[PDB]
RNA sequence: GCGCGCUUAAUCUGCAGAGCGGGGGACCCAUUGCACUAGGGGUGAAUCCUGGUAGGGCGAAAGCCCGAAUCCGUCAGCUAACCUCGUAAGCGCGC
């Protein structure tokens, strides 16, 4: 719940492949600001989740506030704030 | 060495078939998971608590024992089709 450069999204449709999911997430979130990276994994623990890392925290906050609850692949996205991502911390 | 047996998927036929087993792997169902570095998982009865113990083997029974080892490599839920490998080894009696 603490503001971060990286936003954490879950409740995502697990049938959607990594490439397509990342492409769609970039498509939707790039309008809020420059995206540093998008981490997606389909492992047992990490599936249904994604990490969108923004260049600016303001972008992260606006994206989160704006896309909170968005119908994405027939499921409402659940968005919270990320610890800092390795790319940012470094 | 051979004849019965025993744990085990570990046995038969002339490296390969048959038989017996292990793992991956859709739809369906279940899973809401804070990652970018031991974690997660598989064979087996062999797991846990600080000698006990879950769980297993022989035995009609009472009783006697095991309660090991090791591997995949950061990854594996269920799962037809399908893809794959294993068929090592350790003993008890007799001649
Ligand atoms: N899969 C398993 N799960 C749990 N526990 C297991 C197990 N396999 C074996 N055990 C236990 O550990 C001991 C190991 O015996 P092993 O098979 O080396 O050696 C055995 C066996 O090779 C042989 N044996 C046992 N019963 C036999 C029988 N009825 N006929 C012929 N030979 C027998 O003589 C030895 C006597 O063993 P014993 O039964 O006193 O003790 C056995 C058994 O109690
Ligand atoms: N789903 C999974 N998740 C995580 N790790 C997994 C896994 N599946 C397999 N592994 C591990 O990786 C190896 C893969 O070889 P595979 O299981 O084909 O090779 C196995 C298997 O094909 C066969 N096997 C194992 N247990 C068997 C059994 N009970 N009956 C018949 N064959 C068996 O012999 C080999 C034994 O070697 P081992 O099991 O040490 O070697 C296994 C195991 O250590
Ligand atoms: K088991
Ligand atoms: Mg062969
Ligand atoms: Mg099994
Ligand atoms: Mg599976
Ligand atoms: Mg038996
Ligand atoms: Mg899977």
């Amino acid at each position: 719940t603490r503001p971060n450069h990286t936003i954490y999204i879950n409740n995502l449709n697990e049938k959607i492949k990594k490439d397509e999911l990342k492409k769609s997430l970039h498509a939707i979130f790039s309008r809020f600001g420059q995206i540093l990276d998008i981490l997606v994994s389909r492992s047992l623990k990490m599936r249904g989740q994604a990490f969108v890392i923004f260049k600016e925290v303001s972008s992260a906050t606006n994206a989160l506030r704006s896309m909170q609850g968005f119908p994405f692949y027939d499921k409402p996205m659940r968005i919270q704030y990320a610890t800092d991502s390795d790319i940012i911390a470094k």
